DNA sequence: CGTCCAGTCTAC
DNA sequence: TAGACCTGGACGG
């Protein structure tokens, strides 16, 4: 997922778990090389928030829950196939690698972190990744200042299409979003990052870094993805103007990732 | 059957 | 930097 997917996943956990009570331990698949979550409670609520391409779960025991336990926070990154689902306990999807189980009363459901390719990761801390910049969705003004303060950084030597993936400055921006963002401004993907950014110091490249992914969120649905029908997925394919679309050029950036664009590749093209 | 394609993380 | 980390769907023979 990218920021919209991480953001919509957090909204999903919050709405789906609002009137649910979990109990017991936090179960991990045998094959997952991520850490065992040391946590047990007779009764606890799960909530979420999203920051860029990371999602924080808070496991929050109720008054009187046993064993005695302070709230616990997990941060997740999704890599290529991470996701959250609420399923019936005996119908776990195949790659459900971490699982929170409802307590009686009611239907026994499982909140599952599902990650086919297992590029996703979680940490016990609860801290955001040091070095990741502010959320382009929820921290726009902080994100905007963080780029304009640091144009001197060597990151901005690189072509614009590569800089937009550097999560130190564009936390939340991934492959589809960089294509869609540059297509909106007809900015060649291999223009130099510093060149396009120095200008700003209406809608400019940094503003679109916020407004474009906000468009994905306001589709409702589950971004690139279909957790709420194939209808929501068709809604997304329709929103796209550039990424994967017929009549568009594509190249490889210096890290082998496909950038989609119209017309001028730009000066720093391979 | 085979190939190729879809975000970090870490060892050169 | 370049390869490593993974599974599965869409192709081509």
């Amino acid at each position: 997922g990218q920021g919209p997917e991480l953001h919509l996943a957090s909204q999903f956990v919050n709405e789906a778990c609002r009137a649910l009570v979990f109990g017991g331990c936090v179960e991990k698949s045998s094959v997952s090389r991520n850490p065992e979550v040391p946590f047990e409670s007779s009764a606890y609520r799960i909530s979420a928030s999203a920051r860029g391409k990371e999602l924080r779960l808070i496991l929050s025991p109720l008054p009187g829950a046993q064993p005695q336990q302070e709230p616990l926070a997990l941060v997740f990154r999704f890599g290529m196939s991470g996701s959250f689902q609420l399923v019936p306990r005996e119908e776990l999807p195949r790659h459900a690698h971490l699982r929170f189980y409802t307590a009686p009363p009611g239907p026994r459901l499982a909140l599952c972190f599902v990650d086919i390719r297992r590029f996703g990761r979680w940490d016990l801390g609860g801290k955001w990744q040091p070095g990741r910049g502010p959320c382009v969705l929820q921290e726009y003004q902080q994100f905007r200042e963080n780029v304009l303060r640091n144009l001197a950084d060597k990151a901005f030597d690189r072509p614009i299409c590569e800089a937009l993936l550097d999560q130190r400055f564009f936390n939340g921006i991934g492959n589809y979003l960089r294509a869609e963002i540059l297509y909106r401004l007809k900015i060649p993907p291999f223009e130099k990052a510093r060149s396009v950014l120095e200008a700003l110091q209406n809608p400019d490249l940094l503003e679109l870094c916020h407004s474009v992914p906000k468009e994905v969120v306001q589709l409702g649905g589950r971004g690139y993805g279909s957790e709420s029908g194939e209808e929501d997925f068709a809604a997304f394919r329709a929103w796209l103007r550039c990424y994967g679309m017929p009549g568009m050029s594509s190249l490889q950036d210096r890290h082998g990732r496909t950038i989609w664009f119209q017309g001028d590749p730009g000066p720093l093209a391979p």
